[PDB]
């Protein structure tokens, strides 16, 4: 689990969105397992606005942070599950590390500040949902 907090919004795993996230919903996509909810109180996450390949992301399945490299956003295939049939995820960037289903939410963070969310994994690999390229976030 785990959420980033800027402004008046609330970014989750659209697989983890809660009731109240879909009541109070702004935006949301199924292609990129991202779901975005509005929020009474002030955010102060940073969003990164870069295109950075290295980065630091909280893996809650072994209470530590690991350093990364990534991969660009891109279109990736990702296997069936309980929320999505097979199928390609967009702006999806993976790394050589730990996750485990639990881990979805947990932050990657550039010098610049967030970059995304963990959203998949499997045979030693995570993937990130990218959120740099949302400029709406800030305003
Ligand atoms: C960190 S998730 C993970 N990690 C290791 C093994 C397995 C997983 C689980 C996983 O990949 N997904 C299940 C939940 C929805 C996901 C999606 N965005 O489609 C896919
Ligand atoms: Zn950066």
């Amino acid at each position: 689990s785990g959420a980033i907090y800027v402004g008046n919004y609330r970014v989750v795993n659209r697989h983890l969105a809660t009731h109240n996230d879909w009541a109070n919903l702004v935006w949301e996509d199924s292609s990129r397992d991202l779901l975005v909810s509005s929020t009474t109180a002030q955010g102060c996450d940073t969003i990164a606005r870069c295109d950075c390949q290295t980065g630091v992301y909280y893996c809650s399945s072994r209470r530590k942070h690991y350093p990364v490299s990534f991969s660009k956003p891109s279109l990736i295939f990702v296997e069936a599950s309980e929320y999505y049939p097979a199928r390609y995820q967009s702006h999806l960037m993976l790394a050589v590390g730990h996750s485990e289903p639990g881990d979805c939410g947990g932050i990657l963070r550039c010098q610049h500040g967030v970059v995304g969310i963990v959203s998949t994994g499997g045979n030693g690999l995570v993937g990130f949902a990218d959120v740099r390229d949302l400029l709406w976030l800030d305003e």
